[PDB]
């Protein structure tokens, strides 16, 4: 049976989201230019297949607007049984403010509202003619116009959030970060100070470490407990992993190609972890050093506080 995470706001979000749109196959050189309807294909066999409440995770900067908009159409998959997390690309502008990038994505999309609007990244485009302030007014009005039913950031430092918090009429509801066992703190003291301030984390690329698991693989304990605990549950490795951050009290984002693994995605509360098993998973990824595929210019300083 599903589990949903309960916002600030009292809203309610799928604990995982199984299905993104980040990650294209299209067949050509500029791959920025071309339509992928393999990706159409796994989001809208995913809408339809999934069961539950199927939770894609979009974003203006993967200008993959189109695709998700072709499944959209042709799901059988009714709205109110999808959310979507969209995001404002404030690191690489696309469009001029929130407002205008929203409106945007609603018309390519074909929905009238996302469930979740985030502002992608706090390093603002020098182009941008908006600073953070504004950014977040924006999603405060588009939030309560309800064209975003629920508004938050990603990838913002504490100091991010409390520019945000200084300002805000709307609390951010949602801070997407990366997260997984090897990189447990995207910024330093981020996932301490957004659960004390009832902000909920998402974890982007959480399976990093099972991304291409290391040549001396089942030496290694982190890899060894965890795959004695795939076998103990009778699940993937991956799904142990969800599991893992969502027992963190952070939403796993994840995706594949492979309608199964997003099925299995899905079907991580089909069971569930002991205190014992998420701390011990806890240690030994905090034994790992850093793995950090995100915002890597950025906050690669910060490494050294990601595994503490």
């Amino acid at each position: 049976n599903q589990k949903f995470f309960t916002l600030s706001n009292g809203n309610k979000i799928p604990a995982v989201a199984v299905v993104g749109t980040g990650t294209k196959w299209a067949h050509a050189e500029e791959t920025d230019a071309t339509f992928s309807q393999e990706l159409t294909d796994i989001v809208k066999l995913s809408l339809d297949t999934v069961p539950g409440i199927v939770h894609i995770d979009a974003a203006e900067m993967y200008k993959t607007y189109p695709e998700l908009g072709a499944a959209l159409k042709e799901t059988k998959k009714p709205r109110e049984e999808i959310f979507i997390t969209d995001k404002f690309s404030s690191l690489h502008k696309i469009s001029e403010d929130p407002k205008s990038a929203l409106e945007t994505a609603l018309n390519k999309l074909g929905v009238d509202y996302v469930d979740l609007y985030l502002i992608h990244s706090p390093f603002f485009d020098k182009d941008l003619n908006i600073d953070l302030e504004t950014a977040w007014k924006q999603l405060e009005e588009l939030y309560k116009s309800g064209k975003a039913k629920n508004i938050g950031v990603s990838n913002f430092t504490v100091e991010d959030l409390k520019k945000v918090l200084a300002i805000a009429e709307i609390k951010p509801q949602v801070n997407q970060i990366e997260f997984s066992p090897f990189l447990q703190n995207q910024t330093p003291g981020i996932v301490e100070f957004s659960q004390k301030n009832d902000i909920l984390l998402e974890a982007y690329s959480p399976l990093g470490p099972l991304a291409k698991k290391p040549t001396d693989a089942d030496q290694q304990p982190f890899y060894q407990y965890l795959k004695e605990l795939s076998e103990k549950y009778n699940k993937t490795e991956a799904q142990v992993l969800l599991l893992w951050v969502y027992k963190r009290g952070i939403l796993p984002v994840t995706t594949s190609a492979k309608i199964e693994r997003i099925k299995q995605a899905q079907d991580i509360f089909s069971f569930d972890l002991t205190e014992e098993e998420v701390k011990k998973i806890t240690d030994l990824g905090l034994q790992h050093e850093p793995v950090r595929l995100w915002h890597v210019d950025f906050y690669t300083k910060y490494n050294s506080e990601a595994q503490k």
